[PDB]
């Protein structure tokens, strides 16, 4: 099958709201064939701003101190950091794009 596909696009204003299934609303396609890399999707809410970010990020470095729990499934999930100030989930996934697709559950 194909290699390693994943969303690349900066952290910017985002609209998607913590749901079940949510979108990266990214538009870029990185190739991360030439490594072991993943998708890392992390959408973060702070009052009013809500900003999303999607690129190619190892699930091994904890990134804005949070550490992603659903590299090695096929189903990325959004996963609740301690984020003062607003929220930030973060999820990762070797799958294609499987990043840019923030799925939120409380449970």
């Amino acid at each position: 099958q194909l290699p390693r596909l994943c969303k690349f696009c900066d952290v910017k204003a985002t609209t998607c709201s913590n749901q079940d299934q949510c979108t990266s609303n990214c538009n870029i396609t990185s190739i991360c064939e030439k490594n072991n890399e993943v998708c890392a999707a992390v959408w973060r809410r702070n009052d009013e701003n809500v900003t999303l970010e999607t690129i190619c990020h190892d699930p091994q470095k904890r990134l804005y101190g949070h550490m992603l729990d659903d590299s090695s499934s096929e189903q990325c999930v959004m996963k609740e950091k301690k984020d003062d100030g607003g929220l930030m989930f973060m999820c990762s996934c070797t799958g294609e794009e499987c990043n840019d697709v923030l799925i939120f559950s409380a449970i």
